[PDB]
């Protein structure tokens, strides 16, 4: 198929991102994604654009109310080897791994993929140079002049069981403001990961699991503030994520998860953070729909954060699925921030209890708009669908007096493909 058009109508309700402390969303929008694909022997090329119009600045994809954008544009060469799962891709492209915790984003990259039955491997380099959007003229400061280089290798050591290692390096080439006029880093994540159909919603096994452990090292120049100077320090942090899923039958599943990113230490030196390319969204509940690993509402980054998780899920053939997820969150170090949550409000010193969340995702998949698993737009939308995604967050003692007791973020997406 050489071209198509994705049409999405989205409503978003958000209340209240700052828990009532500062001066919400209740809005609707349309999202149009024309795409083009060509293939000629070992060569191929792809483009997807995006046009959005909304009643306010809503999230239509996991600024002005309306804008145009270039989502993906790449050329691909598959001829280095005869293995069909092996190819080299150049351009702004979808980078993804199954957990979503290392990379899950569209970014300018050169990425080599090698995927066979017994051995998987990948290697790439990436950097943002623009938003390619009509409404945003500049890059985020964290992204400006930051280069990513990464790789992984893994093998299937038994049927349905994979073991692997993964590396990522981020280098900041920018400079901090001189005194009188938030950080630059060189950071390396080195991870091991074991999975037993962790993200395979079609598993034939009665039990599935994931386990991963990641060591973060390198250093950060933190700007102190008008700037007054800089603090440098080595980083030596550690992250872990574990989960177990019971495949009760063809339809019912349930499971438990635990994750922890280290925190604090002298000037935040024992503070884990993620690569900045992660989405934290995955099929961990065992359905075709991806779920935010740390809540649709809270949207935690694994950083001075401990989370315990429980979920249940239901699906009927390829027609429906649904998931219900509960999370409880604690800070690891009670005098340090958690960073990168879906909540913009200050924490009270000495309190670890971040809060609790309940999530619900419900999807009906329509017969029209079926895609090949090859496309990058198949992970989120395998065909037309209608989906509700909602999260209810109850702030704990760490947020303290005069904050709302409850906050929610909910979405409906209706998607039709031509
Ligand atoms: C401006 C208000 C116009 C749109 C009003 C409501 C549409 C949003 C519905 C919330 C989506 C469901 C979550
Ligand atoms: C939540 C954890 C759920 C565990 C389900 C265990 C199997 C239930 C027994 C069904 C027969
Ligand atoms: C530096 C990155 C380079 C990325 C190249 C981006 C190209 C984006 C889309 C190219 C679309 C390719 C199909 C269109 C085309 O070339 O014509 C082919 C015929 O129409 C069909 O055989
Ligand atoms: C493949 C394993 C699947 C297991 C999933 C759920 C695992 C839940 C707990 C395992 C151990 C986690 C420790 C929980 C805990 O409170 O530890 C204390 C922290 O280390 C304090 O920082
Ligand atoms: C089967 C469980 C159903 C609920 C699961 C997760 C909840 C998902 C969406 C909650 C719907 C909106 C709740 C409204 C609410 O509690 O807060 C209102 C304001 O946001 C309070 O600031
Ligand atoms: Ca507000």
């Amino acid at each position: 198929k050489n071209f198509g058009l994705d049409v999405k109508i989205t409503g978003e309700s958000e209340n209240d991102r700052d828990l009532g402390t500062a001066p919400t969303l209740n809005d609707i929008g349309i999202d149009l994604r024309p795409w083009a694909f060509g293939q000629w022997g070992d060569w191929s090329a792809y483009f997807m654009g995006q046009a959005v119009a909304a009643t306010d600045t809503i999230e239509t994809d996991t600024p002005d109310k309306s804008y145009l954008a270039a989502r993906e544009f790449w050329v691909d060469y598959a001829g280095l080897t005869a293995y069909p799962g092996e190819h080299l891709r150049f351009g702004r492209q979808r980078l993804r791994e199954d957990s979503g915790q290392w990379q899950d984003t569209n970014i300018e990259a050169l990425n080599w993929s090698f995927e066979t039955t017994l051995l998987n491997a990948h290697a790439g380099v990436a950097q943002r140079f623009s938003e390619y959007r009509t409404d945003l003229d500049e890059l985020a400061p964290e992204d400006k002049d930051r280069t990513h280089v990464f790789g992984d290798i893994s093998t299937q050591w038994a049927p349905h069981h994979r073991i692997g290692v993964r590396i990522h390096h981020a280098d900041d080439s920018g400079h901090l403001r001189r005194p009188g006029e938030t950080y630059t880093g060189q950071l390396t994540w080195l991870g091991i990961e074991a999975t037993g159909d962790a993200y395979n919603y079609r598993s034939s096994m009665p039990l599935n699991y994931w386990a991963s452990a990641t060591w973060l090292t390198g250093d950060r120049d933190n700007l102190t503030t008008i700037a007054t100077g800089k603090q440098s320090g080595d980083v030596n942090a550690f992250g872990v994520d574990l989960g177990l899923r019971w495949n009760i039958d063809e339809q019912w599943k349930a499971g438990v998860g635990y994750a922890r990113g280290s925190g604090g230490g002298k000037d935040g030196e024992e503070q884990f953070q993620q690569t900045g390319l992660e989405s934290n969204r995955s099929n961990f509940t065992g359905t075709r729909s991806r779920v935010h690993r740390f809540g649709e509402a809270f949207r935690g980054e694994l950083s001075n954060l401990q989370a315990a998780t429980l979920f249940g899920s239901w699906q009927l053939r390829e027609d429906y699925d649904a998931s219900l997820v509960y999370h409880k969150f604690w800070r690891v170090d009670d005098d340090s921030d958690i960073g990168t949550s879906g909540i913009n409000a200050a924490l009270q010193p000495g309190e670890k209890d971040i809060g609790q969340e309940l999530d619900l995702v419900v999807t009906k998949y329509f017969k029209q708009g079926l895609l090949p698993a090859s496309m990058s737009q198949y992970v989120d939308e395998p065909s037309a669908l209608i989906r509700f995604r909602g999260g209810l967050f109850k702030p704990g003692d760490a947020y303290g007096p005069g904050t709302d007791s409850t906050m929610h973020r909910a979405f409906v997406d209706f998607i039709w493909r031509f």
